Formats: structure tokens, C-alpha cells, sequence
């Protein structure tokens, strides 16, 4: 991955967005 502001955080907004829609 690019750690474009640290992978780990766009990930982390990523499983937020589905913890929501989900």
C-alpha cells in the first residue's frame, strides 16, 4: 500500500464508512 496518510488511517475511515452503511 502507499501510506498516502498512513494506510492504516485510510483503512480505519474505510471500515467506519462500512461499520455505517452496513
Amino acid at each position: 500500500f502507499v501510506p498516502i496518510f498512513t494506510y492504516g488511517e485510510l483503512q480505519r475511515m474505510q471500515e467506519k464508512e462500512r461499520n455505517k452503511g452496513q
